[PDB]
DNA sequence: ATTATGACGCT
DNA sequence: AGCGTCATG
């Protein structure tokens, strides 16, 4: 009753750039704008692998993981932009630099946690407090929320998309208790006002459109963000959770899309997130461990405590390349040449990172995959990273992996390597 | 023959 | 430390 916490203490948003690599290419090349298009890596094998798809192309069934030659069968007019190649491998610098552009704008409004190259969480609790003091009990006009959806509304006693959106927003704003500075629904609404402003600033200063979710925690914010894409934002209130979760497949919740979510479904004999409420916390802990069990018990009630970490920069800087099928590396010269290519890209990125961000990596991690192993990584070994020098890094990586060579011959490498990966980690201020 | 990443948990 | 899992531009 009066002591049951409801997880309404924070306002958290998740901002995700719409089809991000596609938008970067469309900004650069206006001929791609408002077209079915996709971004591909490489070209020789089946036209290259698609990694990002504009919403126009998605309407034809084009998806990530498609080969471009297959996507062209669904969408013959599909336009393609290729990722840059440097030192024989894909180079994603253009997109990393664009991400920094966006993250720096977001950081003007609040502390952010970089979750990926194109998404960031925002803790808006204090900004909402501020804006509420400024508003002086003034109601919130729908004009301040021109792209906001209220999940679960309209409900109760027009046939266009935007008309629906506005009816739901009107129902929400009519029920609002604006004289209560501690109303969670009011704080979420002010949070959405701020996120509209943030999204306006991103689009004005970069050209890029994004979607966003606003709720009381990171999991609900991420889920909300996905509800209305693209170029829209969604508010998921605590009250909306029972109906939302009542038909929500467990796999749609971040961290439950893989084996653990499959075991929740199998062991408990349920399908939807809301069904989890019928188990005790001890029951869930017994099946899924203390940590997961407690997390599931709270999360199916809309409650989650994971903080927005103040981290705008990646924790690791890595370079990797697959060598599939026939291209697997089978000679020592081959392995050394590619280790050097990877190390040269890594040195370039590390030197720029040291200049930009006043930090130095201290550990080099070397990972390989060998032909036939089903695991993505077959071997992972770390060594000291003492100098940003590509020849030294590649020699060290070769030293830490050299005893993987089964070959009785010094020159041959067996069994051949299908993946090389170098990662710089454990940064210290400098 | 997706591929190139990146974060975090377990032991 | 090294491995697994999860995410997916
Ligand atoms: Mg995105
Ligand atoms: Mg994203
Ligand atoms: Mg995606």
């Amino acid at each position: 009753g009066p002591h049951m916490a409801t997880g309404q203490d924070r306002v958290v948003a998740l901002v995700d750039m719409d089809c991000f690599f596609v938008q970067v290419e469309q900004r650069q090349n206006p001929h791609l704008r408002n077209k079915p298009c996709a971004v591909v890596q490489y070209k020789s094998w089946k036209g290259g692998g698609i990694i990002a798809v504009s919403y126009e192309a998605r309407a034809f069934g084009v998806t990530r993981s498609m080969w471009a030659d297959d996507a062209k069968k669904l969408c013959p007019d599909l336009l393609l932009a290729q990722v840059r190649e440097s030192r024989g491998k894909a180079n994603l610098t253009k997109y990393r630099e664009a991400s920094v552009e966006v993250m720096e704008i977001m950081s003007r409004f609040a502390v952010i946690e970089r979750a990926s190259i194109d998404e960031a969480y925002v803790d808006l609790t204090s900004a909402v407090q501020e804006r509420l003091q400024k508003l002086q009990g003034q109601p919130i006009s729908a004009d301040l929320l021109p792209s906001t959806y209220i999940e679960g509304l309209p409900q109760g006693p027009t046939v266009q998309k935007e008309g629906m959106r506005k009816q739901g927003l009107f129902q929400w704003l009519d029920s609002l208790q604006i004289d209560n500075l501690t109303s969670p629904d009011l704080q979420l609404t002010v949070g959405a006002v701020i996120v509209e402003e943030m999204r306006a600033a991103i689009e004005r200063e970069t050209g890029f459109q994004c979607s966003a979710g606003i709720s009381h925690n990171k999991v609900l914010a991420k889920l909300a963000c996905g509800l209305n894409k693209p170029n829209r934002q969604t508010l998921v209130s605590h009250g909306s959770v029972p109906q939302l979760f009542s038909q929500m497949p467990i796999r749609k919740i971040r961290s439950l899309g893989g084996k653990l979510g499959a075991s929740v479904i199998e062991i408990l004999g349920i399908e939807y997130m809301g069904e989890l409420t019928q188990f005790t916390e001890s029951q869930l802990q017994s099946h899924f461990g203390e940590k997961n069990g407690s997390w599931l018990y709270a999360m199916c009630r809309g409650i989650e405590h994971d903080p927005v970490k103040p981290r705008q920069l990646p924790k690791t800087i890595g370079c990797s390349k697959n060598f599939p099928g026939k291209t697997a590396l089978a000679t020592r010269e081959q392995v050394q040449w590619w280790l050097l290519q990877l190390a040269q890209e890594l040195e370039e990125r590390l030197t720029k990172d040291r200049n930009d961000n006043d930090r130095v990596a201290t550990q080099l991690v070397v990972s390989i995959r060998v032909q036939g192993d089903k695991r993505l990584s077959s071997l992972r070994r770390c060594c000291a990273l003492t100098r940003y020098d590509a020849h030294k890094m590649s020699h060290d990586a070769f030293t830490v992996i050299k005893n993987c060579n089964t070959s009785g011959i010094q020159t041959e490498w067996s069994p051949p390597l299908t993946m090389l990966f170098l990662c710089a980690t454990k940064f210290s201020a400098s």
